[PDB]
C-alpha cells in the first residue's frame, strides 16, 4: 500500500503530467528518437521514471521530487533549441510546477497538516 508522502507526490505528478497530453515527457528519451541524447544529457528523467520512484517510496521529501522534476525540464531545455515544442513545453511545465510546489504553498500545506 501507500503512504501520505506518496499520495502527495502522486497528486503533484498527476497535475503536472496533464500539461503533456501528447506524452513527450512520459517515458525515457531514446538515442533513436533524439540523436546524441545520451552524450549530451548525463542524467535522463521522465514522468514514468518519477512515478515508479514514487511507487517505490524513493523520494524522502518533496525537495527530492522537485529535483527530478526540474531535471526533466532542464534536460529538455538543454538538448532542444528554444524555438521547439519540446523546449516551450518544458518551460511551461517548469513554470507550472514551480508555482504548484512553491515554498509558500508547501508552508501553507505544512500549516494545514500540523
Ligand atoms: C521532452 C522529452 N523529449 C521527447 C522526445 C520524443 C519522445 C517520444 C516521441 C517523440 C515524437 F514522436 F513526438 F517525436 C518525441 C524528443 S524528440 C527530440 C528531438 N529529436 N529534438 C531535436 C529538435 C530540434 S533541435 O532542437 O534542433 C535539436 C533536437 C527531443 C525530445 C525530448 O526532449
Amino acid at each position: 500500500e501507500s503512504t501520505p508522502i506518496q499520495q502527495l507526490l502522486e497528486h503533484f505528478l498527476r497535475q503536472l503530467q496533464r500539461k503533456d497530453p501528447h506524452g513527450f515527457f512520459a517515458f525515457p528519451v531514446t538515442d533513436a528518437i533524439a540523436p546524441g541524447y545520451s552524450m549530451i544529457i548525463k542524467h535522463p528523467m521522465d514522468f514514468g521514471t518519477m512515478k515508479d520512484k514514487i511507487v517505490a517510496n524513493e523520494y524522502k521529501s518533496v525537495t527530492e521530487f522537485k529535483a527530478d522534476f526540474k531535471l526533466m525540464c532542464d534536460n529538455a531545455m538543454t538538448y532542444n533549441r528554444p524555438d521547439t515544442v519540446y523546449y516551450k513545453l518544458a518551460k511551461k511545465i517548469l513554470h507550472a510546477g514551480f508555482k504548484m510546489m512553491s515554498k509558500e504553498r508547501l508552508l501553507a500545506l505544512k500549516r494545514s497538516m500540523s
